């Protein structure tokens, strides 16, 4: 089955997965010069103050905080979005040295790693009807470099060595994801898809021009992640993100001047 290696790494994807060669896949590269401004794009509306984290799970790809969705809880709205889009989960993809690890790169750069909050629309009723629709989710995009640590990164960090290997949970309540946001709000946008199989095109991508700083020491825990399961050989979880892809008959819109 799928993964990050020579074997059965984004290269391979497209047999089992032919969407992977489809009109509007993601990632891309976001060449800053040609995005242009489009004055009529709305702030971002990010509403996580009654969100509820349930657990963490290492699912062989990444980690994943997962919430209860089961309700308007945590919601992302405006922006770009007609409509409210629920929190279900968040991951990383990160690199095994600083100099790569994100999926989005900005003029080629490509950052330590990258935050995806995946959210559905609530107009579908369940995440599973909303990867049937061209809008069924957004997902919210943040770049990590490493400088000052994060703090509100730090729980995650540490509940790491308890999920080390593939199909491996713990418990993780009450753990705010608005301590991973970074001070500003502005965005790029372009409709794209999931990163990973199945390759699903039905994401308003909303990536944020201002990158989080986490510590070396944070991403390297990152990195002592297992993709194997227990009591197989040890392979790091490192390396986890796709390439850019083409950008094909899309343009890339900015909220900022
Ligand atoms: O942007 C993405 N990151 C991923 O891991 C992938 C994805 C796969 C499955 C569910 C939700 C998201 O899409
Ligand atoms: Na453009
Ligand atoms: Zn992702």
């Amino acid at each position: 089955h799928w993964g990050y290696g020579k074997h059965n790494g984004p290269e391979h994807w497209h047999k089992d997965f032919p969407i992977a060669k489809g009109e509007r896949q993601s990632p891309v590269d976001i060449d800053t010069h040609t995005a242009k401004y489009d004055p009529s794009l709305k702030p971002l509306s990010v509403s996580y103050d009654q969100a509820t984290s349930l657990r963490i799970l290492n699912n062989g790809h990444a980690f994943n905080v997962e919430f209860d969705d089961s309700q308007d809880k945590a919601v992302l709205k405006g922006g770009p979005l007609d409509g409210t889009y629920r929190l279900i989960q968040f991951h990383f993809h990160w690199g095994s040295l600083d100099g790569q690890g994100s999926e989005h790169t900005v003029d080629k750069k490509k950052y330590a790693a990258e935050l995806h909050l995946v959210h559905w629309n609530t107009k579908y009723g369940d995440f599973g009807k909303a990867v049937q629709q061209p809008d069924g989710l957004a997902v919210l995009g943040i770049f990590l470099k490493v400088g000052s640590a994060k703090p509100g990164l730090q729980k995650v960090v540490d509940v790491l060595d308890s999920i080390k290997t593939k199909g491996k949970s713990a418990d993780f309540t009450n753990f705010d994801p608005r301590g991973l946001l970074p001070e500003s709000l502005d965005y790029w946008t372009y409709p794209g898809s999931l990163t990973t199989p199945p390759l699903l095109e039905c994401v308003t991508w909303i990536v944020l021009k201002e990158p989080i700083s986490v510590s070396s020491e944070q991403v390297l825990k990152f990195r002592k992640l297992n993709f194997n399961g227990e009591g197989e050989p040890e392979e790091l979880m490192v390396d986890n993100w796709r390439p850019a892809q083409p950008l094909k008959n899309r343009q890339i819109k900015a909220s900022f001047k």
